[PDB]
């Protein structure tokens, strides 16, 4: 019961980090709003969510529109109740290296995560303000914290999340909201994780001391506690879960 | 029962964050080896955490001293069980700057802090090793992360342990013992929070959060990166501070 | 003689840090091209700086446009040689928190910092890698860092800035190009730190005094020297200990 | 002459690292003192340095002897004047794991490296406060940033070191004594390089090769010097790239 009473959305909700996420949530008495850019999976997911009595909603939004989250918020709190707690796990990811990337990708990764996180939380942040009470759980990355060969934009944006998220806790922490980041190392199984796959594959594992890459279930914990009033003292981290990749 | 079956020992267990690590524990359904200076002290918060069946056990020693918290966690393994965790929470603080700090001072501050948590996890390896199953919970703080004034041998300490953390985890992670270190801020409310103790609102305005941290706060912390849903956490600095650290 | 027959493009070169970077980097030998959004100015400042014997010459572009940015790298190597060096120095600040920020200068914050740094880079790359030569020095900030009350555009971009400079790092310095980001405290003198105008300000600094442009072009031009030729990757804070308490 | 009138101590100044900075620091002007466990090498190296005018002395000193090192220093501002600055270059390494390492070994690790900083800043404190001025280098490592496989007190002591520097930053650099740490990577060539010694290793650094005493030497020189007036505090990676992966 360690999330009773609390309404968390999870932007990307509808699969991956972010599904993970919001079943651990409904674990711990949560209701869930799962936003996602694919509307149809936020529902079917939804669906799939809610049994036993657990509340779990879908909305469809691009979180790079303002005006498609702010909506998709507005109805989720409407559906569910007041927002205590928003995670900004929408994000993308691609290739390409400084001389050699396209331009139109760049800003493509650097919306969904960067303007995604500012857009989702902007809407958020009214109503938990208002009430003096929010947490809210930004996604940054091993990548975020280190330079990744050949993923210039997502390095670029993964950065600029780990410190805004310092700089939103700078901002709201005073003011009843915590802001984090959870920096997860490689979780192969979502399809991100996919996206970005054996000599070769046995020297990327050698960069993870604990001998094994991530799973969504790993990285929905951490939120989980981040989320959760245990974590009233804890704001403005950066909170490497990556099987001490970002350790060595 | 986010801590079942887990077997926990804690240094500085009796007194200030180490005893709210342990009736947290116990909360989880741990059972919980407090080891402390004070053996009077390990022995009597022990007794007073161990009511609804929750099973606390103290044991007195100086974590300076190899033989002495050697001996200390084989009597509590023969107590309540084989560890499957440890919290490397015995700390002590002082003043000084490099210009005037005595060498003395400087070394036992080092010694309860680095040297500490080095005997102490030594000990404990041996058996987490054999049974590929550990997590260690190192204790820095916001002082082993930035510069503190006046606080030269306790940066320098906690900033060991900041990295030693890493290396440990570079080491062990895969093997099965998790290692991980909790930083936190500010803590009032303890014995070396009183020790430490306009100047009170120029403290406070480096948190953004706008309060200190409680030992309840950290202890939270503590029990996340010891239970199992942590699973994929080691190595980590973990900022418990209010938002210090951030800006 | 530190960057004898060195040759650098510095962004944002009419005023501020990046004219200081020019004139350290002219004291220093090397040749420089000013690139400004404001071409009269960088030819006006280019102009002054060519004395005894120094050689700097002024271009107009906006680096948030590729082809501007592009054409202005391929002038400046046509005009006083192949690259060395690039100094990603152009950037903008304002205000803004996320709850209330102006989603349009957010853009444009996230433009002239982060893809300007990207495309400035992309231009020069090409020249740098088929030489097997070059160093880029990028513009953190304190507030890259660290977060900054009411800054969250700026500390996103130059978080960004922070990070991208690891991952450029990580690509091109076996191949030749070593990428670095200096990371300045406040510098008050400049148009910048002039509109972002506080002895509370002044606290965060241990050194007790906010930073000089001469004091971060120090840090630039020694990044850009052969002298550093093992340093890469590195957030370089040059802040009067702001970053370090 | 980027050192003119600087009066630098060097701590570990016999051989490998602290030798170049020696050289380096001579060739800017600076009159230097190698002070090194092995007194007969500080000598020697002082001897071999001293020539085109440069002026060199060496003196015998263990750092983790209190009255050792104050009086090292004493002799060293008798001969060449009052020191503006100090690199705390002394070290040593060796392996051993949490579980497995000799105590006493761990303790000799800890104090060369960590008490070794404390005690010669301690030592040169007393002069540099009183004249409000100096420049105290000290030396992490990569091993103080990340932790590294076998070397647990070892990483334990430059995390120490790199830490404290934040910290004597705090203290001193409004009252005229700036504080930094060079964190090198890898430098295979010297002594503690040997010691040490696969391409598994090599792999960690972007840059492809491993770092000399000289490129270590150039950013110390650099963080000596007062160009860097505004760098205190810092944490500084010449390494390769390896932090930044
Ligand atoms: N998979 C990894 O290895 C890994 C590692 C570190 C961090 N991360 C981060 O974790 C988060 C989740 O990653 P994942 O592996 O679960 O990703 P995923 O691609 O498996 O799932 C992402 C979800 O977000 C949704 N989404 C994409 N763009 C959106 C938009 N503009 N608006 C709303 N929803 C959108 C997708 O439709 C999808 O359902 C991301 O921020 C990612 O960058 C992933
Ligand atoms: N209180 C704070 O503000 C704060 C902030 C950050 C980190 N910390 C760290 O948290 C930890 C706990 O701090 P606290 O405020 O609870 O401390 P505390 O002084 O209130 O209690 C510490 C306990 O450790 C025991 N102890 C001391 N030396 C010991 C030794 N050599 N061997 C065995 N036990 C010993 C004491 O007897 C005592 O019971 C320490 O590592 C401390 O450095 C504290
Ligand atoms: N001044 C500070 O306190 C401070 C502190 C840390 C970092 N910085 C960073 O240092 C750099 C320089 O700052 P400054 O104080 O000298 O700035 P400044 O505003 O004084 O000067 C900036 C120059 O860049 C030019 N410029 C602006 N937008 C451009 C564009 N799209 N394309 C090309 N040129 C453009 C301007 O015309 C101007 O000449 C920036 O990246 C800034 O973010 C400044
Ligand atoms: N060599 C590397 O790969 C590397 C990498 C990063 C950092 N470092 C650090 O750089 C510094 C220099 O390393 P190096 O490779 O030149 O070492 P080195 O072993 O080659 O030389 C060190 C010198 O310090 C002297 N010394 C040792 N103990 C002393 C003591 N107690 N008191 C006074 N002098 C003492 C030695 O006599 C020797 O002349 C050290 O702090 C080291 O930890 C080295």
């Amino acid at each position: 019961n360690r999330l009773k009473n609390e309404v968390i959305a999870i932007t990307g909700g509808g699969a991956g980090i972010g599904l993970a996420i919001a079943s651990a949530a409904l674990r711990e008495g949560a209701k869930v709003a799962l936003i996602d850019l694919d509307q149809g999976l936020a529902e079917r997911s939804a669906a799939m969510l809610s049994t036993g009595g657990a509340v779990a909603k879908g909305f469809g939004a691009d979180v790079t529109k303002a005006a498609d989250i702010t909506a998709a918020i507005t109805s989720a709190e409407q559906t569910i109740g007041s927002l205590t707690g928003l995670v900004n796990n929408a994000g993308i990811a691609g290739f390409g290296s400084v001389h050699d990337a396209d331009a139109a990708a760049w800003d493509r990764i650097m919306a969904v995560n960067v303007t995604g996180t500012f857009l989702a939380s902007k809407a958020a942040l009214a109503g938990m303000l208002e009430r003096h009470k929010g947490t809210i759980v930004n996604f940054g990355s091993v990548a975020g914290l280190v330079g990744i060969p050949t993923m210039a934009a997502y390095c670029a944006a993964k950065g600029a999340i780990v410190n805004l998220t310092r700089q939103m806790a700078a901002d709201y922490s005073g003011r009843g909201v915590r802001v984090n980041a959870v920096c997860p190392g490689t979780v192969t199984s979502t399809g991100m994780g996919q996206q970005l796959l054996p000599e070769v594959q046995a020297r990327r594992l050698a960069k993870y001391p604990i001998g094994r890459f991530g799973t969504p279930e790993d990285i929905a914990e951490a939120v989980i506690f981040l989320l959760s009033d245990q974590a009233a003292f804890v704001t403005g981290a950066a909170f490497a879960v990556d099987g001490g990749m970002t350790a060595i």
